RNA sequence: UAUAGAGCAU
């Protein structure tokens, strides 16, 4: 269960000069002394812990600390570059700030030399405790100077998004090990916050009011409840922060709570009356509801006009479609621009003048690390038809002009369901849309032979299922049902649910805007999905020139767990069903809320292996498992439970079936940025690195098998190079063969003629989980939730998720 | 239609 070492360094590809947002750290050889803080009371905010620790350092600078500048991680860990005048014995002391008891005890020394030795690769594993200590040193001053959020820092600059939310600009910071060097990783980040403002103004923005002008309808009140629930408020009629648990149904003039009088008897008092008697405040908006704060037992109700949303709360609830576009537009930066913003950050951070960094004798190089990348050459894409045409990706893109599908599918009986009113979508429109899909159809090797046999408009999600039940029975061999949607509507969720999991009909929805104004590229892309949904093969990797792994039966898997913002989490595993590889079967499960480990993985892998054996007649000798987005924190847990589950599936099939397992974690959510050193290598308006750029040196793991591969062309903003970490490899891949293999798999994604940012199986796993969300639509029996996700027997064999 | 892109613990 220990990750394998790096087997070698790749040599394939054209060398390219690069810079990464990794800055070398010169670490002294000293020992760090580690002290544990016990602060009473506990579970104060990390900030107050810092202020408590802050004042303590000056008082006992005379007695305890002196001229040393200790660093504090909040919570309970304090570090010094110099041992404190404290015997191993504990010291209990008192800190008062506008009363806290604090006990200091030595815990350990951190040997920076041991880190030096582990970076040489000599030690088997880098000491995690030394890396933690360095991280606390580097972010001590930023933590005091800004509002920390995860490993990022933010501050006050308006960048509105509407609905009460703002986008804040900050930066990410983390210390990371590489070969022979510790690195500081710095990046610009931007996240959504709630604007600090009176709650009265919050309801306006959440409910679109011009101004506060009576009562809330059930509609308005339940919407405002979702927006504010969980957010923290501060009191103004007295500075006192509460958490909003709920928004009362009754208005402040009629909401009551039990109040104990001078005598022992308790009475019901309205919130409005109480604020008249106890605070001499006549509520200005008595018709608006209250906020229920604190424990349910106390009946703590706060009128809206007395609370502010507390400044600094990071928005985690999902953003509306418009807010998302405004944040994306406002945060996208071209690769060259991002490099400059990082350079500015390093200048203003001025780490080499941070007194805490200098206290510990640390220096940070101000230039980005130079790394040589290798641009891998892309695969050739083999198409079908009489030409047998071979596309060659250029800058991560190709097209399908003068080429047709490898295995095109005759569409002899299909038809159109229009859910947009015919004033919007007219009969002339449908045929004006159908006539051009025909041309792009037959051109592309998938010929829609004739007209749409049935063409009936309608509205209503209840209309969805009956219409479909009508069509499957009456039209023999009805292959495809095209559906037309008028903007966002729950009909979409019902169309997939019915077709995917009920009747088992190939479904293809098209926005109403795209039928009226037709693009050949949009039509062509529309055929990519249609053909696959009907069982076709759009194209295959050029058989020759595939990596040697294809000499023996191999199955490729992609695993993914998507979580809700308690709603259940969704696990998805897809598996290749041929040697191309192009066709994938899907398995999906619902599991506990927010659990990263795929609980039912063993049964899912077993199902996929059986399907592979039925489709090919071969038992895979090798299992290549692409696992999406598990942080390093959970490598050991995820690997332990999921690597054993994979083996369990093979042994459960056949006592002595033991194919080689390669376990690879795939990570887009990191802060590694790569920039071309030479301007001639920039691709596009965004100026990113070329598709195929691979880095496995200089900024990678000191001993383990990991590499960055930017398989895609950067279109908007700065590219995210995908990171791949081999946690297990029975098959002893060379660095070259695994990188090339991973790159070629990024060219087998059927939705577009472009190399995508992750391999098709990992991308399909994301789609299969994503589609299961719409399957779960309602209008919570866990046996019934597993039922709403299980797909029809007709569809499951085919890639319905495309 | 789709890739990419900011983020996604009283």
């Amino acid at each position: 269960f220990k990750p394998p070492p790096r087997p070698d360094f790749g040599t394939s590809g054209r060398t390219i000069k690069l810079q990464a947002n990794f800055f070398e750290m010169d670490i002294p050889k000293i020992d760090i002394y580690h002290y544990e803080l016990d602060i009473k009371p506990e579970k104060c905010p990390r900030r107050v812990n810092r202020e408590i620790v802050e004042h303590m350092v000056q008082h006992f600078k005379t007695q305890i600390f002196g001229d040393r500048k200790p660093v504090f991680d909040g919570r309970k860990n304090l570090y010094t570059a110099m041992p404190l005048p404290i015997g191993r014995d504990k010291v209990e002391l008192e800190v008062t700030l506008p009363i806290f008891k604090v006990s200091i005890k030595w815990v350990s020394c951190v040997s920076l030399q041991a880190l030096h030795d582990a970076l040489s690769g000599r030690l088997p594993s880098v000491p995690f405790e030394t890396i933690q200590a360095l991280d606390v040193v580097m972010r001590h001053l930023p933590s005091m100077r800004y509002t920390p959020v995860g490993r990022s820092f933010f501050t006050a600059s308006s960048n509105p998004l509407g609905g009460g939310r703002e986008v804040w600009f900050g930066f990410h910071q983390s210390v990371r090990p590489s070969l022979w060097k510790m690195m500081l990783n710095i990046d610009v980040s931007a996240t959504a916050f709630y604007k600090a403002q009176p709650v009265i103004e919050f309801v306006c923005e959440v409910l679109d009011f011009k101004s506060i002008e009576k009562p809330l309808t059930d509609s308005q009140r339940v919407k405002f409840t979702k927006e504010i629930k969980g957010l923290k408020v501060e009191i103004t009629h007295c500075k006192r922060k509460y958490r909003v648990c709920n928004v009362t149904r009754r208005p402040a003039s009629h909401q009551t709570f039990p109040l104990q009088q001078e005598s022992g008897q308790t009475v019901e008092c309205t919130v409005a009356q109480y604020f008249k008697d106890r605070h001499k405040l006549v509520l200005r908006y008595p018709h608006l509801p209250c906020l229920q704060v604190g424990q349910e037992q106390k009946h703590t109700y706060l009128p809206l006009e007395v609370c502010n949303i507390v400044a600094g709360q990071r928005c985690i609830k999902k953003l509306t479609d418009n807010q998302t576009s405004t944040m994306i537009r406002a945060t996208a930066r071209s690769a060259p621009d991002r490099q400059e913003e990082i350079s500015k950050l390093m200048r203003s951070a001025s780490f080499n003048t941070d007194p805490y960094v200098r206290e510990f004798g640390i220096m940070v190089k101000d230039e980005m690390t130079d790394v040589t990348g290798r641009v891998l050459q892309p695969p050739s894409i083999l198409y079908g038809g009489r030409n047998k045409a071979i596309a060659t990706p250029v800058q991560g893109v190709w097209d399908m002009r003068n080429k047709q599908f490898h295995t095109g599918i005759e569409i002899k009986v299909w038809a159109i369901a229009c859910f947009a009113p015919q004033r919007q979508c007219t009969e002339v429109h449908l045929k004006s849309f159908t006539e051009q899909l025909r041309k792009i159809s037959r051109d592309a090797g998938m010929p829609i032979q004739g007209q749409p046999c049935f063409c009936k408009y309608a509205q209503g999600a209840d209309s969805v299922e009956p219409m479909f039940r009508h069509l499957k029975n009456t039209y023999a061999g009805l292959q495809l049902v095209v559906v037309i949607l008028p903007g966002k509507t729950p009909v979409y969720a019902e169309v997939k649910r019915v077709g995917d999991t009920v009747l088992g009909m190939a479904t293809q929805c098209v926005q109403m805007k795209n039928v009226q104004r037709t693009t050949p590229q949009t039509l062509s892309n529309l055929c990519l999905k249609i053909n696959v949904k009907l069982g076709g093969v759009n194209n295959i990797l050029l058989p020759q020139g595939r990596p040697p792994v294809f000499q023996q039966p191999v199955i490729f898997l992609g695993a993914n767990v998507t979580h809700p913002p308690k709603k259940p989490s969704i696990a998805a595993v897809v598996g290749s069903m041929d040697a191309h590889p192009n066709r994938y079967c899907a398995t999906v499960r619902v599991q506990q809320h927010r659990q990263e480990i795929i609980q039912d993985l063993a049964a899912m892998v077993r199902e996929l292996l059986i399907q592979f054996y039925k489709s090919t007649r071969f038992k895979p000798t090798r299992i290549i498992f692409y696992r999406n987005g598990v942080s390093e924190g959970q490598f050991q847990q995820v690997l332990h439970h999921e690597l054993l589950a994979i083996r369990e599936a093979c042994i459960k099939l056949e006592k002595d079936y033991q194919p080689g397992i390669t376990f690879i974690v795939v990570q887009k959510r990191h802060h590694t940025r790569l920039f071309c050193t030479d301007k001639n290598e920039r691709v596009g308006k965004s100026g990113n690195i070329p598709a195929g750029t691979t880095v496995d040196t200089k900024i990678t793991h000191p001993t383990e098998f990991d590499f960055y591969l930017c398989s895609h062309a950067g279109i908007q903003g700065t590219s995210r190079p995908s990171h791949y970490h081999v946690l297990w490899d029975d098959n002893r891949f060379s660095s070259d063969e695994l990188q090339i293999l991973t790159y070629q798999l990024c060219h087998t994604y059927v939705r577009c003629t472009r190399s995508v940012s992750i391999p098709a199986p990992a991308y399909y796993a994301h789609l299969v989980a994503f589609r299961a969300r719409y399957h779960l639509v309602d209008k919570r029996d866990h046996q019934a939730l597993a039922k709403a996700v299980q797909v029809h027997q007709d569809t499951l064999r085919t890639m319905y998720f495309a």
